[PDB]
């Protein structure tokens, strides 16, 4: 959606992933407070994402959305002002329907431009809009409502589709919304993780500024994945084009979660200039490479090594798009080293479920 939003993938954060419906402004402030403590906002990351459970299942009676009276006391705008101040945007959440997922809070389906006035009037940044309680109505019908809603409120309001998928929303959201979800909701564990990049590879070719395919938000941090499978995690999102939403808690953040997401190297390949979304490109079993073309004739490459024990991976140069005879120096984005001269092929030895992320730059 041109609103001039999203021309590269969001990154910020968001509450839904570690917090799920246990909320409230004092740890959204914090949070927010830690984005900028923990040098996260200074390499990019701007959006404090509330998800469910914020407002109250009735609205005001005026027709309004009521912000929760006993977790948000200061209301929203209150929370925008703070976030702003900070250097940063506000995200929230509603539904294409009568209440949302958690059953916790109204949604927006029949309320949609006094929702988008009301959030514009807040100071409102992003919207992350569910796909709950729908009434049997198409994503095709109900999200358009609501991206006309925004574009005619106050202000620029990124959107965020959340219909996990129905109806292949890549083939008709470019113009509706700035992203949306591929997938169910993302775990944190390795088969869904895995899974949610599988299943979004497929709509690769669909995605651009403007426009990215989301396969669910960060769960980096959490203590259900390993290191290792972290730092593929999150390579391969960035490498995919997906929105980097934070989803741990920033304010208790372990040190090797930071670190992983502080890699400035890899954020630079998701915010490539040329936003083509990297994917799989081949697949020796478990051993994959996934590839994909950057800004300044450049390859972006992950070696993937989800095997159960160590294993080599080859990069040959036919399968990511250059010709054998080219030579590139060859950047490691983890181990932070160049590698000079390299021409028709990499390898390495690569850990259990570890990966290798390059950058290739031709001599």
């Amino acid at each position: 959606l041109s609103n001039g939003l999203g021309r590269t993938p969001q990154m910020g954060w968001s509450s839904w992933n570690h917090f799920a419906c246990n909320i409230e402004e004092k740890e959204i402030r914090e949070t927010a407070d830690a984005m900028v403590s923990t040098g996260l906002a200074s390499l990019g990351y701007e959006y404090i994402n509330i998800d469910d459970c914020w407002a109250e299942l009735n609205r005001d009676s005026q027709g309004n959305m009521v912000p929760k009276g006993s977790t948000f006391p200061s209301g929203i705008k209150a929370l925008a002002d703070y976030v702003h101040s900070k250097g940063l945007k506000l995200g929230i959440y509603s539904d294409a329907g009568s209440q949302t997922c958690s059953k916790q809070m109204t949604g927006s389906l029949g309320h949609e431009e006094q929702d988008a006035k009301t959030f514009a009037s807040w100071g409102v940044d992003y919207l992350k809009y569910d796909n709950c309680n729908n009434e049997n109505r198409s994503p095709r019908e109900r999200y358009p409502i609501m991206a006309k809603a925004l574009k005619n409120s106050g202000r620029a309001i990124f959107y965020s589709l959340c219909e996990w998928g129905d109806d292949d929303p890549a083939t008709w959201a470019s113009s509706v919304g700035n992203s949306w979800r591929t997938t169910g909701d993302i775990s944190d564990n390795w088969d869904s993780m895995t899974s949610r990049a599988d299943m979004n590879d497929e709509w690769a070719s669909y995605a651009g500024p403007g426009g990215w395919n989301d396969p669910d938000m960060l769960e980096v941090g959490n203590g259900g994945m390993t290191t290792a499978e972290y730092r593929s995690h999150f390579s391969i999102w960035a490498l995919a084009k997906a929105p980097l939403i934070i989803g741990c808690d920033l304010r208790s953040m372990d040190q090797t979660a930071h670190e992983i997401l502080s890699n400035k190297e890899v954020i630079a390949v998701n915010q490539d200039k040329l936003g083509v979304q990297g994917k799989k490109v081949k697949q020796n079993g478990d051993l994959e490479v996934w590839a994909g073309p950057l800004s300044g004739k450049r390859v972006a490459l992950v070696l993937w090594n989800r095997s159960s024990s160590k294993a080599d991976i080859t990069a040959y140069w036919s399968d990511i798009g250059l010709d054998s005879s080219t030579v590139v120096d060859a950047r490691d984005l983890w181990a932070h080293s160049t590698k000079g001269s390299v021409k028709g092929q990499i390898s390495a030895s690569i850990d259990s479920h570890d990966c290798r992320m390059y950058v290739l730059t031709p001599k």
